[PDB]
């Protein structure tokens, strides 16, 4: 069991740009996110190899962490707000999917998920 290769932070030729929402993404609601205790899983790609999870990448197969949106923020990867709010989404859904309820990262999963959802309420 091998790692894949991570998901890129950066394409010369995927159209991206700069926006107030996406300024405001990155420094509230990652920060926020990132600095709650719950954060630590999420915080870069599955290591498949080292957390000895050999069926992650079997049933996942649209990774996403936060290492990850953290990157394509700082490095202006997206166009809109919404790709950002979807790597989020996608972060969260493979939890979700992975694990199963109740599971105790489904419950850090979850607690990350609503503090999210309140931090979007108030993009400019
Ligand atoms: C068994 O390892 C655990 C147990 C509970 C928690 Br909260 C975290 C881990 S882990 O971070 O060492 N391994 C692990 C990470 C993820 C992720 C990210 N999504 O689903 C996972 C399942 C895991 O066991
Ligand atoms: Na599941």
């Amino acid at each position: 069991g091998s790692n894949p290769p991570p998901p890129e932070t950066s394409n010369p030729n995927k159209p991206k740009r700069q926006t107030n929402q996406l300024q405001y993404l990155l420094r509230v609601v990652l920060k926020t996110l990132w600095k709650h205790q719950f954060a630590w899983p999420f915080q870069q790609p599955v290591d498949a190899v080292k957390l000895n999870l050999p069926d992650y990448y079997k049933i996942i197969k649209t990774p996403m962490d936060m290492g990850t949106i953290k990157k394509r923020l700082e490095n202006n990867y997206y166009w809109n707000a919404q790709e950002c709010i979807q790597d989020f989404n996608t972060m969260f859904t493979n939890c979700y999917i992975y694990n199963k309820p109740g599971d105790d990262i489904v419950l850090m999963a979850e607690a990350l998920e609503k503090l999210f959802l309140q931090k979007i309420n108030e993009l400019p």
